[PDB]
């Protein structure tokens, strides 16, 4: 009844501020394409009727759930179906299944015009109306990000504020900005994609896998916390990541202030790193407590071999509660090994269960399990060494050279993906030598699989939608956990029948000559997909030697006296020396 005003609530517990701000991101988020100046209307009209609650709970309509006020507000808009097409028809439905209906409508690569920053007008727009800049701001981000975890993104506005505070006061502003907005991109994409997997995760392999990789990552953060608070905690974290994938924004917002509220109020007992977060306003403060260091792993904790392999009554402990015994030992496991990925410590669990599945049927379990940590090493060995050889080819080539080896092995492993995103999930590929080969000895393998994850997630998400590689589909649905290693172990896709050759993208215009080098690279790196398209058996020196004629090609050009005719004119040369080169 009473709290049967939800919007009162969410608009009482949040403030005005913070309810316009997550409103406003979830119509971003569910109408990509709306233009901003339709959702202020959305935000405001939802607004006004949440004060009309609060002054009077017993208003009509204050008591319908918020998520179905929301829905219903969806459905009011006149270009819905115009705009949306189908996804007019959720109107038809009841939630929740309305509400899971317009989720399948949100567009993971919405292809939005890229936002290039305009410093002074940047700058001209915030000075005019701080309020306004932000709101645009989110729903630029939200729209293109329509998983952002949108807590954080709240967040981000408020950080950057300063950013403009500072920077627009001065007469350089772009030196000011420029530096920081890459920075601000950065974040963003990376908190986009990891937040991308979460949801996925949720959906794809259900409540219980994005529970298992939180408690791995919850007991190396706070390793001296008992595991029932881990657990308890990760309950509380992946119900607020679910409503947040969920498009139930406000009542996730509200939720991870209780829960930012509750690990604040229990700091000693779990973790010392925590003080710095808990006298911060709350989006800070939740920022802060999501981005605090591991602590150190207390003195005095057993040898893990003392409940997992010496004691004689593991099979009867393993058989009693398997889960509880397995959540057990990867709490165990994770606490002591922050060196470890997540990834790599859910494998460990995997692999020890298996080992005692094996053992506990056999007639001397205790000899047969007494050696399991033996039989886990390779699961760390595995990691290490894929990290050691693609470091090292890292750094001997450098981030485009290692992008263009990863573009070799990820088009002969999947061929059959569409060319722009093999080449952007290659690239990404790439950076992960650039953000992690440098890294701490016990930051390395955390930082590897971690990208790792986030970008073959990407690839997932991508694929799913249009399915056309068995072997993605395999490697993707099979097992979250082993994603990465099912990934590293393709070959040569041996089903695949290779193209003609796509001349097209060996073939330009004199434009090619003005393009940022992101672009020329990118220009390079699509030609360099399409070789091994029509040829996935081409060796390294022909495809070497196709490339090097490619940029003396297009340098040649880019010199001439009229760019367009040598192009025009002469480019049939590149296109038959290419295919000269592959015979
Ligand atoms: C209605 C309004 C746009 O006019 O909505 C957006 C607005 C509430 O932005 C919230 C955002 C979190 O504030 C940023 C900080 C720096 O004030
Ligand atoms: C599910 C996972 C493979 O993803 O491996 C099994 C194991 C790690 O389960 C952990 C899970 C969080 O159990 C915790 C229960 C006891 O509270
Ligand atoms: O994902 C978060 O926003 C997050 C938020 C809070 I509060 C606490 C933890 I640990 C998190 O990891
Ligand atoms: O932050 C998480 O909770 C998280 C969850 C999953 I599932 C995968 C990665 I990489 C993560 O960082």
């Amino acid at each position: 009844d009473t709290h049967k005003s939800e919007i009162a609530h969410r608009f009482n517990d949040l403030g005005e501020e913070n309810f316009q701000g997550l409103v406003l991101i979830a119509f971003s988020q569910y109408l990509q394409q709306c233009p901003f100046d339709e959702h202020v209307k959305l935000v405001k009209e939802l607004t006004e009727f949440a004060k009309t609650c609060v002054a009077d709970e017993s208003h009509a309509g204050c008591d319908k759930s918020l998520h179905t006020l929301f829905g219903d507000e969806l459905c009011k808009v006149a270009t819905l179906r115009e705009t949306y097409g189908d996804m007019a028809d959720c109107c038809e439905k009841q939630e929740p299944e309305r509400n899971e209906c317009f989720l399948n409508h949100k567009d993971d690569s919405p292809d939005l015009p890229k936002l290039k920053p305009e410093p002074d007008t940047l700058c001209a727009e915030f000075k005019a109306d701080e309020k306004k800049f932000w709101g645009k701001y989110l729903y630029e981000v939200a729209r293109r990000h329509p998983y952002f975890y949108a807590p954080e993104l709240l967040y981000y506005a408020n950080k950057y504020n300063g950013v403009f505070q500072e920077c627009c006061q001065a007469e350089d502003k772009g030196a000011c900005l420029l530096p920081k907005i890459d920075a601000m991109r950065e974040k963003v994409l990376a908190s986009s994609a990891r937040q991308r997997l979460r949801c996925a995760s949720i959906q794809k392999f259900g409540e219980r896998a994005l529970k298992a990789w939180s408690v791995a990552r919850l007991s190396q953060k706070f390793p001296k916390a008992d595991f029932t608070d881990v657990t308890k905690i990760v309950t509380d974290l992946t119900k607020v990541h679910k409503e947040c994938c969920h498009g139930d924004l406000l009542e996730c917002a509200d939720d991870r202030a209780d829960l930012a509220k509750y690990i604040c109020d229990h700091q000693d007992a779990l973790s010392s790193k925590l003080k710095e977060c808990c006298d911060k306003p709350v989006l800070e403060k939740s920022h802060c407590i999501a981005e605090v260091d591991k602590d150190a792993v207390p003195e005095n904790l057993p040898p893990l071999t003392a409940d997992f392999a010496e004691d004689k009554e593991v099979c009867k402990n393993y058989q009693e509660a398997k889960d509880v015994f397995l959540g057990s030992f990867l709490y165990e496991y994770s606490r002591r090994h922050p060196e470890y990925a997540v990834s790599v410590l859910l494998r460990l669990a995997k692999e020890y269960e298996a080992t005692l599945e094996d053992c506990c049927a056999k007639e001397d379990p205790h000899a047969c399990y007494a050696t399991v940590f033996d039989k886990l090493k390779h699961l760390v060995d595995e990691p290490q060494n894929l990290i050691k050889k693609n470091c090292e080819l890292f750094e001997k080539h450098g981030e485009y050279g290692f992008q263009n080896a990863l573009i070799v092995r990820y088009t002969r492993k999947a061929p059959q993906v569409s060319t722009p995103t093999l080449v952007e999930i290659s690239r990404s590929l790439g950076k992960v030598g650039t953000k992690c080969c440098a890294k701490p000895e016990s930051e390395r393998m955390p930082c590897t699989e971690d990208y790792l994850s986030l970008i073959l997630n990407r690839l997932c998400v991508l694929h799913e939608k249009t399915p056309v590689s068995e072997k993605v589909t395999k490697c993707c649905t099979e097992s979250l956990v082993n994603r990465r290693p099912c990934f590293s172990d393709l070959t040569l896709d041996e089903t695949y029948v290779p193209k003609p050759f796509d001349e097209k993208f060996f073939t330009f215009h004199a434009d090619i000559c003005t393009l940022p080098d992101t672009e020329k690279q990118i220009k390079k790196q699509t030609a360099l997909v399409e070789l091994l398209k029509h040829k996935p058996k081409a060796t390294d020196e022909q495809l070497k030697t196709v490339m090097e004629n490619f940029v003396a090609f297009v340098d040649k050009c880019c010199a001439a006296d009229d760019k367009e005719g040598c192009f025009v004119l002469e480019g049939p040369k590149l296109v038959a020396s290419t295919q000269a080169a592959l015979a």
